[PDB]
């Protein structure tokens, strides 16, 4: 579930990779407000969109949360990452929705495909479209 403006990869980019600022509230402001509800989890990876591309590289393996799809790849390192928990829901006003935020290092699991023709930028020709797993 993504905005329309978005190819997967530039909302993987919006969910995993720009966070806005350090604290899970702010930060999740900008996913919750594309998307119109206050997400529940959603984790932020202290790493580059060039990095991920390049860990699109690495073997493809089974996704953890769909057995039936090939397109996931291990990042091969940990990375650093913030996990932030929704703590304080808000349907009628999300803004006001707050979360907490937990500091880990881990491993990611993630899938890629290759990128959306018309509006993603050449470039990068395989792109991460969803975070599957931490590790």
């Amino acid at each position: 579930m993504k905005p329309p403006q978005f190819t997967w990869a530039q909302w993987f980019e919006t969910q995993h990779i720009n966070m806005t600022s350090q604290q899970c509230t702010n930060a999740m402001q900008v996913i919750n407000n594309y998307q119109r509800r206050c997400k529940n989890q959603n984790t932020f990876l202290h790493t580059t969109f060039a990095n991920v591309v390049n860990v699109c590289g690495n073997p493809n393996m089974t996704c953890p949360s769909n057995k039936t799809r090939k397109n996931c790849h291990h990042s091969g390192s940990q990375v650093p990452l913030i996990h932030c928990n929704l703590t304080t829901p808000s349907p009628q006003n999300i803004s006001n929705c707050r979360y907490a935020q937990t500091p880990a290092n881990m491993f990611y699991i993630v899938a890629c495909d290759n990128r959306d023709q018309r509006r993603d930028p050449p470039q990068y020709p395989v792109v991460p479209v969803h975070l599957d797993r931490i590790i």
